[PDB]
């Protein structure tokens, strides 16, 4: 309802996401907001 899924994480950016995921690692420069 609030993710984009197919979206992009960044250490200093991220989706909002109410039910994907946001692979904002800390071992990640750029993850995706996509549905587990």
């Amino acid at each position: 309802q609030c993710k984009p899924n197919g979206a992009k994480c960044t250490e200093i950016s991220i989706p909002p996401c109410c039910s994907n995921f946001c692979l904002r690692y800390a071992g990640q420069k750029s993850g995706t907001c996509a549905n587990r």
